[PDB]
């Protein structure tokens, strides 16, 4: 009986099938909350414990004073994004000085996340070695597929409407890689096509600039539809849809940025087909 502790879903997710049933995997932080801002629970301290391994986002996703202290100098932890940034796997993304740790809506940086966890499982349990590689090369050739289904159903949005306003900034990655052009990437003005009156954590402040900000945005850049997220607050998205003069309104389904509804893959693929579809593009079968 082998325990392996993720911090949250997107992580749990892939670790599970990289090792089936030759190992029990647990999760920290899922359903409805917070991530960023997540503070141990009793028996979380235990689940620690009883585990060969932690996988953390790092980037300043388990930044909360609890995880610090049990996570900081601990031998057990995979730090998935300094790992990823040991070996320039992707080009760190920040806000106002901080990281940004939402690397797991890139399907190419997420697979590259899914290479890190497969080594440091093999090395951890060599006697798994094997069906442990088994696994992981047929999630990474899947997610390999996933990332050309997102990108080529991302691409047949108009490139008018290739602006993204969501709850919280946590698509900088997605919209530098799929609605970006090379050119945009290497002049940095992708940063154009994504906004939201939120910062990379819920746990900042909101403030009438912040609302006006985005208000401006919608109007210049002519965006219909705005993306309310799962478990964030609405409040900041529905003023800004108010504060229309012109038509706006909300995206039909959320979209999921620091959770997953029912697997993180799943997830990613309502993700592209609700932004693709209310973008004005067409999902590929
Ligand atoms: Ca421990
Ligand atoms: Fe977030
Ligand atoms: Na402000
Ligand atoms: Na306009």
């Amino acid at each position: 009986s082998i325990y392996v502790l993720s911090m949250n879903r997107m992580i749990c997710d892939c670790v599970s099938r990289i090792t089936g049933d030759r190992v029990k995997n647990i999760v920290l932080i899922d359903g409805a909350i917070d991530p960023h801002s997540y503070e141990m629970v009793k028996g979380d301290e235990d689940r620690m414990a009883m585990s060969q391994l932690i996988f953390c986002n790092g980037l300043g996703l388990e930044h909360s004073a609890s995880l610090r202290k049990h996570l900081e100098g601990n031998p057990k932890v995979v730090d998935l994004g300094q790992r990823l940034l040991n070996k320039n796997c992707f080009d760190l993304l920040s806000e106002e000085g901080f990281p940004d740790p939402h690397i797991w809506t890139d399907m190419r940086v997420w697979g590259a996340a899914v290479k890190e966890m497969a080594a440091a499982l093999i090395q951890q349990f060599p006697q798994y070695e094997e069906d442990f590689q088994k696994n992981a090369d047929q999630i990474l050739s899947e997610m390999e597929e996933l990332d050309r289904w997102a990108a080529r159903s991302l691409s047949t949005i108009p490139e008018k409407n290739r602006y993204l306003v969501t709850g919280h900034n946590a698509f900088s990655y997605f919209t530098r890689r799929y609605l970006s052009s090379d050119a945009e990437r290497v002049s940095g003005e992708w940063r154009s096509r994504c906004i939201s009156p939120e910062g990379l954590s819920p746990e900042a402040q909101i403030s009438i600039r912040d609302i006006m900000r985005v208000v401006e945005y919608i109007s210049a850049n002519d965006v219909e539809v705005v993306f309310l997220e799962d478990t964030l607050n609405q409040d900041a998205l529905r003023k800004i849809v108010s504060c229309s003069k012109q038509k706006i309104r909300l995206a039909k389904s959320p979209l999921y940025s620091d959770n997953v509804c029912d697997n993180y893959f799943s997830t990613f693929q309502h993700n592209v087909r609700t932004i693709t579809e209310e973008l004005g593009g067409t999902v590929l079968e």
